[PDB]
């Protein structure tokens, strides 16, 4: 179909990794697990 229903209203934890959001803080934390391995690409690069 072509209705995108998303599901972001009341999110105040936001990854800070991907841009995801949840509703409690536990909620994020679990989510991070994924990013757990290794580091980006932030500074002394472009
Ligand atoms: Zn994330």
């Amino acid at each position: 179909g072509s209705s995108g229903s998303s599901g972001t209203g009341e999110n105040p934890y936001e990854c800070h990794e991907c841009g995801k959001a949840f509703s409690r803080k536990y909620q994020l934390i679990s989510h991070q697990r994924t990013h757990a391995g290794e580091k980006p690409s932030g500074p002394s690069s472009g």
